[PDB]
């Protein structure tokens, strides 16, 4: 019922001149009274500062000498980490498992990262609505088997997303590494509408050939889509 007593105390040593004895009080406390979440977002918060130790260098202090800690507080030492510049600080703590290496951190690179975040949940959590769930572009492989070893043709759908809003662009996608054998996808539509709209429309139809390289795997669809927008596109 002391937290508010710590915080308390914290307050009123920063506040009373004695950034020092604030400050061995709050790192070297329990329970992480600086990652008990409004804690750890003074730490965080206050940047380099001469006169003291660091901020940031007196965190990573604390977190060595602390440690991973909770879904909370790694995700509270994550949620800023991630947007805080030091995105790949983020990178590692959930590959040094400094996070909780949860489908969270890892959905937080996804924004940012999906391929890494992908190979969290490939590593970590073993999940897949989060893993798929975010593909914009990377390691193609995770995305090409996922929406190509049904299941599942969702990654397809994230992907389509993630390449709905995707700064990487023609070249490396995921299509003809998932298909060389031809797969319908929750719509393929959707495959060249996407490249279409990023004129990817040579990816899109790029990879669909190698899918009908294996000539069994072949549809008139999705050559008769292939074609429909070469016939708007170019013939």
């Amino acid at each position: 019922g002391a937290e508010e007593l710590f915080a308390r105390k914290f307050n009123a040593l920063f506040a009373q001149g004695n950034y020092s004895e604030a400050a061995k009080v709050a790192a070297n406390a329990p329970k992480g009274i600086l990652r008990t979440p409004d804690t750890i977002r003074r730490f965080q918060s206050v940047p380099a500062q001469p006169g003291q130790t660091s901020p940031l260098l007196q965190y990573f202090g604390i977190l060595l000498d602390q440690g991973q800690l909770n879904k909370y507080e790694s995700l509270e030492l994550c949620r800023p980490v991630l947007q805080q510049g030091r995105k790949q600080l983020l990178e590692k703590w959930l590959k040094e498992d400094k996070l909780e290496c949860s489908e969270e951190l890892g959905d937080l690179v996804k924004s940012v990262d999906p391929t890494l975040a992908l190979s969290v949940y490939l590593r970590a959590n073993v999940p897949n609505k989060v893993i798929q769930c975010f593909a914009e572009t990377g390691q193609v492989q995770k995305i090409v088997l996922y929406a190509k070893k049904v299941g599942y043709t969702p990654d397809w759908i994230f992907l389509l997303r993630n390449v709905m809003r995707i700064s990487p662009d023609q070249g490396q996608q995921f299509a003809q590494m998932l298909v060389q054998d031809e797969e319908p996808l929750a719509d393929i539509t959707q495959i060249v509408d996407v490249f279409m709209e990023y004129n990817l429309i040579q990816q899109c139809t790029a990879f669909l050939l190698d899918a009908l390289k294996n000539n069994r795997p072949s549809e008139g669809p999705l050559q008769t889509r292939l074609l429909e927008m070469n016939l708007m596109h170019a013939p």
